[PDB]
């Protein structure tokens, strides 16, 4: 179990003004700390963040939260579930800002919403390092779907607030899961720009400076914002990923359905090809690594977590130890580990 805590710094909030928050289970003998992003889509104006608040509130605010939670998958403490890094330091950030960890602005007389989730990530850590993050000898940022994009997002400016701060010794490292998306034609990148707009959204400061003002949405994009980053990060992403998907309009399949997909996911491979570290299975899912099996899926029989041991272990070709595994099938499910 991870237990809650609200921010002390009361005006780094949720969406409605609650106070934001994090979940830590602490583990003494560790220098090692995982930080982890939950996902959740986003909203983009005034009518859409209402409906949202209406039904996805937890989302949106933490008046509502449990004391505890239990930690899954990379986040559990069992060494059969998360072969990786059982005995490391975790801690959950629930996703309450709607904005893809991007926002920097306050509720106020002229917004209804706070959309502040670079802000949270930044208070986390300052608050953590009086809780022993300070004698952390790694520390990793992961997260999942709209978590994942967090990670390409904030790693950096952790580095550097970490930096400024005095800390040069903590190793900052990302980890990016099912958060690696493709700007392509639909079967049958507004929304974002509208959203970024709405939020003060920011991104990070090389891929800023790329791609100049009014296209900052393109930072959102991991093909793009990847090669811009200064810190090591492993890249987990489906080659059809359900997310994808679902924004492409798809759900017998005839030729023109078949070239689709296929193509979508020789252009997936194609981003990862310059992607040292990745794993990139060919399977149609919405599954992620805070799932108590994420140990069950293979690419060329190698699992996740091992994958992850040997870039820890790059990070001091390694014989037997692999960290770029990207499948080269075509087709969903090809791979025979995919998830059922
Ligand atoms: C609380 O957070 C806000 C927003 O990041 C910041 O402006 C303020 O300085 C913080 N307060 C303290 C006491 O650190
Ligand atoms: O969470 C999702 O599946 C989509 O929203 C987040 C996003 C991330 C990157 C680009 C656009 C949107």
């Amino acid at each position: 179990d991870l237990r809650l805590h609200l921010l002390l710094n009361t005006s780094v909030t949720c969406n409605d003004g609650s106070p934001a928050g994090y979940y830590l289970k602490e583990s003494r003998g560790s220098r090692r700390w995982l930080l982890f992003l939950e996902g959740g889509w986003y909203c983009f104006n005034r009518e859409n963040c209402d409906s949202r608040y209406d039904t996805m509130r937890r989302l949106m605010s933490s008046r509502d939260w449990p004391r505890t939670r239990t930690g899954t998958g990379i986040l559990s403490s069992q060494p059969e579930e998360n072969p990786y890094w059982w005995n490391a330091n975790m801690v959950f950030i629930p996703y309450c800002s709607s904005d893809v960890w991007s926002g920097a602005s306050s509720k106020s007389e002229k917004n209804e919403y706070a959309f502040m989730g670079a802000l949270i990530i930044q208070e986390v850590v300052r608050e953590l390092l009086g809780r022993g993050l300070s004698g952390a000898k790694v520390l990793l940022l992961a997260g999942s779907s709209a978590g994942g994009t967090g990670v390409l997002l904030n790693v950096d400016r952790v580095a550097e607030q970490l930096e400024k701060l005095g800390y040069p010794a903590i190793q900052v490292r990302g980890l990016a899961d099912s958060g690696w998306f493709l700007d392509n034609k639909q079967y049958r990148t507004e929304a974002i720009r509208r959203g970024i707009r709405y939020w003060n959204g920011v991104v990070p400061e090389r891929c800023r400076r790329q791609f100049q003002e009014g296209e900052e949405w393109n930072c959102f994009f991991g093909y793009k914002v990847y090669p811009t980053l200064r810190s090591p990060v492993f890249v987990v992403q489906w080659l059809f990923d359900e997310a994808q998907l679902t924004v492409d309009n798809v759900h017998p399949v005839q030729e023109g359905l078949r070239l689709y997909i296929q193509n979508l996911g020789r252009e997936l491979r194609h981003t990862l090809k310059d992607v040292p570290a990745s794993f990139a299975p060919a399977c149609l899912s919405h599954e992620i690594i805070i799932r108590s099996h994420w140990t069950d899926v293979q690419v060329k029989g190698t699992s996740l977590p091992r994958a992850l041991h040997c870039w820890d272990r790059s990070l001091h070709p390694l014989k037997g130890c692999p960290v770029h595994l990207v499948d080269s099938c075509p087709w969903p499910h090809c791979n025979p580990s995919c998830p059922t």
